[PDB]
């Protein structure tokens, strides 16, 4: 609460601070400062290192053969009211210890989204190597959230992905040190990535009152630097994971 609060300007990429945002301010309020914020000017602003999000990105009959590939597959109980689907190695992270037992390979629509990724740009987002593809989801009704966090960083790498589906949220980021907080509106459609300063620095959230109706969140995560080639954990772990993450799972009926 005893924090400077910022809204994100994604036209210029920048946080435009304001005090009518506050830390249980309604989504609607962050929607509308969205629009409101490229009238605001530069001062104040920080610039987030690491956060890109993409308008449309995916289109609605892009989305739509995803979610039938989505829903057709089975659901499984999460903490938070969340549900998960994933594509990835079950971690230990307390004591570093990975099974690939249960990995089979990535989901079909990971070749499309990944291609797609790429185009936008091969800086950005491309060269991606999947290890985890989780699907989450989301319900008002059972008040669905993901408590503020950063994700590990020993077998995930800097980039993380996640696309909006049904519907769009608010993420909530938080730097304790310089005592910043900043609303991040994400749309229907839409690809955030926190990376660098988001995914180190800042703590990445989303709040359950930010949740309207159902949304999943196609999350995406990448190979940690030791994972890979020129890693310590490559040969007894690494390898199978980047072969297994080619793999891809038949998902759509054809």
């Amino acid at each position: 609460v005893n924090y400077k609060v910022f809204i994100y300007d994604h036209i210029r990429q920048i946080a435009i601070p304001t005090t009518n945002l506050n830390s249980q301010s309604s989504l609607e309020d962050i929607i509308d400062e969205s629009t409101s914020c490229q009238s605001v000017s530069t001062d104040g602003s920080i610039e987030i290192d690491g956060l890109t999000l993409i308008h449309n990105f995916l289109s609605e009959s892009e989305e739509s053969k995803i979610l039938n590939m989505i829903d057709t597959v089975k659901w499984a109980k999460s903490k938070s009211g969340r549900r998960k689907q994933d594509y990835g190695p079950k971690v230990n992270f307390k004591h570093k210890k990975v099974k690939t037992d249960t990995f089979v390979g990535m989901p079909e629509y990971a070749d499309m989204l990944l291609n797609k990724m790429s185009e936008y740009d091969v800086k950005k987002l491309g060269n991606y190597q999947p290890f985890e593809m989780c699907n989450l989801e989301y319900e008002e009704v059972k008040k669905s959230a993901i408590e503020m966090h950063q994700d590990d960083m020993w077998i995930w790498g800097n980039r993380l992905i996640s696309i909006n589906l049904i519907n769009g949220s608010v993420m909530t980021l938080s730097n304790d040190n310089k005592s910043f907080l900043c609303y991040v509106h994400m749309p229907h459609r839409s690809l955030l990535c926190m990376a660098d300063e988001c995914r180190y620095d800042w703590k990445h959230g989303v709040l359950a009152h930010h949740i309207r109706g159902r949304r999943i969140a196609l999350t995406m995560r990448e190979a940690a630097k030791d994972f890979a080639e020129g890693g310590e954990l490559y040969e007894k772990y690494g390898a199978e994971l980047i072969r297994l993450g080619n793999i891809r799972v038949p998902l759509s009926k054809t």
